[PDB]
C-alpha cells in the first residue's frame, strides 16, 4: 500500500513513534517519504547481496530473512516479506528496535542526509492525526 503523509503519521502515531528514543513524529514520516516514498511494497538491492524492504527500507543483513543474504543476523526475527505489508505493524516493529541500536536514525541514510537539521515538523502540519 502506498501511503498519504497524514494517513501514515497516524499509523505511525498510534503505534508508538512519536518522539520514540527522542524522534518526534516529523523525522518518521520524512525517512519514510525518502526510503520508500511511502510505499510498503518498495525494495531496494545493495551491491553486498543484501536487500532494503519496505516502508522504512530495513536491510536484510542484520534484520530480516529472507532467505538469500549469508550472514544475516535477522535481529528482528522475521522474514523480509513480513515488511512488505499493508499493515506496518512489523516495519514500525523493527524500527524501534533498530533506532534503540545506539546510532539512531543515522542508520537511514536517507534520514542522515535529507531530514536531519530540516524542518521536518512540516511533515505532519495540517494532519488530524
Amino acid at each position: 500500500k502506498v501511503f498519504g503523509r497524514c494517513e501514515l503519521a497516524a499509523a505511525m502515531k498510534r503505534h508508538g513513534l512519536d518522539n520514540y528514543r527522542g524522534y518526534s513524529l516529523g523525522n518518521w514520516v520524512c525517512a519514510a517519504k525518502f526510503e520508500s516514498n511511502f510505499n510498503t511494497q518498495a525494495t531496494n538491492r545493495n551491491t553486498d547481496g543484501s536487500t532494503d524492504y519496505g516502508i522504512l527500507q530495513i536491510n536484510s543483513r542484520w534484520w530480516c530473512n529472507d532467505g538469500r543474504t549469508p550472514g544475516s543476523r535477522n535481529l528482528c526475527n522475521i522474514p523480509c516479506s513480513a515488511l512488505l505489508s499493508s499493515d506496518i505493524t512489523a516495519s514500525v516493529n523493527c524500527a524501534k528496535k533498530i533506532v534503540s541500536d545506539g546510532n539512531g536514525m543515522n542508520a537511514w541514510v536517507a534520514w542522515r542526509n535529507r531530514c536531519k537539521g530540516t524542518d521536518v515538523q512540516a511533515w505532519i502540519r495540517g494532519c488530524r492525526l
